[PDB]
């Protein structure tokens, strides 16, 4: 099938998660195309994907702020083809603070409200993703035999 | 107890071993429902079923390909409503290929994933299944036991 993988990423953390899950569906089989928010343009972005992940680090001083590059695409979600489309979320965070991936619970909650289909609860990673690169095979794993 | 029996069958072995099964159901006294996956809608098609078996045939050129009645079901399992229902699987293959009864692994694992429960490890024939009726009936009656 064919697999988007879209995400915002500031330090390199979501990035790499994003890079490891692509290269776990690529090895499925997948035909995979793994885009930085920053390039892309909301108006029918999903169109022709089986699987769209959707990846954001969480920012702010007192409020959840999403990440910058993302937060174009997710004012624009309702332009994207979200409808029925079989969609997960991902990102990466820090415990300490009270909203540990809140953008992730920000996108899955405006999905919902657009029709896609959850197909697995989000992927929050604490800390350094290098060190939960398991949990990232894994997670990939389990969206994969969902679909 | 009610069992549906959906099978995907092209040369007819698949569904002779569906027609075998069912009466050995039938003669302890369950309701056999047992229909070709050509004739049948995913949506709900497990409500009501105490007991579901699905049968189909492995295919395809190098990669395992699903028998194709088969396919639209399989891509639409998870709104048959799998979730907690008694499953087991069947298929008529041959062991020259690579993958025997490959369609069987692939159902398998994809109910695990959907959260069905599989009651017994999926009966694999090899050749042909009017070879095999011993096999078949003592299959069937080890389903019986389990559910
Ligand atoms: C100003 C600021 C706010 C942050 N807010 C959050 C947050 O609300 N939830 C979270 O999980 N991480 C938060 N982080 C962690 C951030 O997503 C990132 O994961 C690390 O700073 C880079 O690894 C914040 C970081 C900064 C600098
Ligand atoms: C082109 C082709 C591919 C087949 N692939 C498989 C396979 O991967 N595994 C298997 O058990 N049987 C395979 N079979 C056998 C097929 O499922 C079938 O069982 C027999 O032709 C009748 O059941 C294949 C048959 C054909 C003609």
């Amino acid at each position: 099938p064919k697999a988007l993988i879209v995400y915002g990423s500031t330090t390199g953390n979501t990035e790499y998660t994003a890079e490891t899950i692509a290269r776990e569906l690529a090895d499925a089989g997948y035909e995979v195309d793994s885009r930085d928010a920053a390039s892309v343009e909301a108006g029918g972005l999903f169109e022709g994907f089986d699987l769209v992940l959707l990846g954001c680090s969480t920012w702010g001083d007192d409020s959840i702020e999403l990440q910058d590059d993302f937060i174009p695409l997710f004012d624009s979600l309702e332009e994207t083809g979200a409808q029925g489309r079989k969609v997960a979320c991902f990102g990466c965070g820090d415990s300490s603070y009270e909203y540990f991936c809140g953008a992730v619970d920000a996108i899955e909650e405006k999905l919902k409200n657009l029709g896609a289909e959850i197909v697995q609860d989000g992927l929050r990673i604490d800390g350094d993703p290098r060190a939960a690169r398991d949990d990232i095979v894994g997670w990939a794993h389990d969206v994969r035999g969902a679909i």
